[PDB]
């Protein structure tokens, strides 16, 4: 179904597609989602419309797996997923990205933590991460400009792709361990939070069609 609310929802199966509209406040405009099936794969679009707060994000329209139970990032044997998604729109200041959240305290709420890692395999406009470049990294086969900086008390590494990846398959493990085994990222105990992947968008028009997205862990 659709909603324009600013933190409507839609369940289905082991999904939950949010508009999760959070900075609002910031800009003019508007957020909607679509859920379309939830069924094996997620299928769900987000459309929005937003003018104003040029360098501030204006929400997180999302899919994300239910994590009922959390588990060490070592404990985890396989984090994989798979994302087919296109943009269309007008002056679009956005991007298309994985947001995870980690904490040492497996009960810390899920929507932050002493961690956070994004993998955007989309960028549209000048924007960037939160940070700096730490340079380019190979993870799963693929290269990414890594960045690094804070929010708050918490930590936050993106790894940005060199190309917009509209069809990717890869295993978001593969990111921990390089964080765990090159910038001393204690995976033996953080918590594995949230996997989400949806789109940031700070101003222009625009409307992200996901066809595919599955995401486990297991
Ligand atoms: C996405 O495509 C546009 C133009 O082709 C480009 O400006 C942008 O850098 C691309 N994003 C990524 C992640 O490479």
């Amino acid at each position: 179904q659709t909603s324009c609310d600013q933190y409507a929802t839609f369940s289905g199966n082991g999904y939950i597609v949010s508009n999760n509209l959070w900075g609002a406040s910031a800009g003019s405009g508007f957020g909607c989602v679509t859920s379309v099936s939830l069924n094996g794969a997620a299928s769900w679009h987000a459309d929005w419309q937003w003018s104003g707060g040029q360098n501030n994000v204006k929400s997180y329209q999302n899919v994300q797996i239910n994590i009922p139970q959390k588990r060490t990032v070592n404990s985890i044997g396989s984090m994989p997923t798979t994302a087919s998604w296109s943009y269309s729109g007008s002056d679009i200041r956005a991007n298309v990205a994985y947001d995870l959240f980690t904490a040492a305290n497996p009960n810390h709420v899920t929507y932050s933590g002493d961690y956070e890692l994004m993998i955007w395999l989309g960028k549209y406009g000048d924007i960037g991460p939160i940070g700096s470049s730490q340079g380019t990294v190979n993870v799963g086969g693929q290269t990414w400009t890594l960045y690094y900086g804070y929010n708050g008390a918490m930590q936050v590494y993106s790894f940005v792709a060199q190309s917009n990846t509209t069809s990717y398959s890869g295993d978001v493990k593969n990111f921990f361990n390089y964080l765990r085994d090159n910038k001393g990222y204690n995976a033996g105990g953080q918590y594995v939070l949230s996997y989400q992947f949806g789109t940031e968008p700070f101003t222009g028009s625009g409307t992200l069609n996901v066809a595919s997205w599955t995401a486990s862990i297991n």
